């Protein structure tokens, strides 16, 4: 049908508090941008813990994807950086709610008072996802939860939209965070750069983290980072 598209029912606005949170995060972390990756990996780890917990009581939990991993790949020619986990994933409703709406009050005070380090505060609380906007002009979240069809969440920070993924169920289960890198954040397309950061931020992750890398004549394959 053409109703959903004709009435733009796929477009949403961010909650005021979220807009404020995004600015705070982007303003206070301007000097420590690389931490966006640590945060995305941390979120992936959490999603992996959730499905792991679900599998405990639900025997069919891991059906869509038996592995529990975090895989990262740089697409230098597309100017894209991908962080994929085979965690619990998110349903269409969760994409809207979990990423578009938000201890909120105290955090706003704590962050402001911390600006006027905050790297640890972003981690303690769970709003590190937004640090991605420090290096990306657009952030895309493709997700597949056991109880819904694969969906795509996209945003340039001025609004966000969620749509059914026309590519179908390609993830099996999990989430891929896709960053359309800012022109100045081109270094995150470099394998070694990503490797140094990934290896430096996966040391405390109990799940295996891989980076799609090359070896030498030149062959590509997943390389374990932790
Ligand atoms: C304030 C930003 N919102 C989130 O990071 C929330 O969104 C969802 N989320 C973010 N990244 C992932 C992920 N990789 N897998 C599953 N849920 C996620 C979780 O519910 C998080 O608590």
């Amino acid at each position: 049908g053409s109703h959903m598209l004709r009435e733009k029912s796929e477009k949403f606005a961010f909650q005021a508090e979220v807009n404020r949170m995004m600015k705070l995060i982007i303003n206070s972390l301007y000097k420590n941008k690389e931490i966006f990756l640590r945060e995305l990996i941390s979120n992936a780890s959490d999603a992996l813990d959730k499905i792991r917990l679900i599998s405990l009581t639900d025997e069919n939990a891991l059906a869509g994807n038996e592995e529990l991993t975090v895989k990262i790949k740089c697409d230098k020619e597309k100017n894209l950086l991908h962080v994929t986990d085979t965690g619990v994933g998110m349903t269409r409703e969760e994409l809207v709610k979990n990423l578009g709406t938000i201890g909120t009050s105290e955090f706003l005070n704590k962050m402001t008072e911390a600006q006027e380090s905050t790297s640890e505060l972003i981690g303690q609380f769970g709003v590190g996802f937004y640090s991605a906007f420090l290096v990306a002009d657009k952030v895309i979240v493709t997700s597949k939860h056991n109880n819904d069809t694969q969906h795509i969440w996209e945003s340039d920070s001025n609004e966000f939209s969620v749509i059914a993924d026309p590519r179908g169920n390609t993830l099996g289960r999990g989430t891929t965070i896709t960053l359309v890198l800012k022109e100045e954040a081109s270094d995150y397309l470099e394998l070694d750069t990503i490797k140094n950061l990934v290896k430096k931020y996966s040391q405390f992750i109990n799940f295996p983290i891989y980076v799609w890398s090359s070896k030498t004549k030149t062959v590509w394959d997943w390389e374990l980072m932790n």
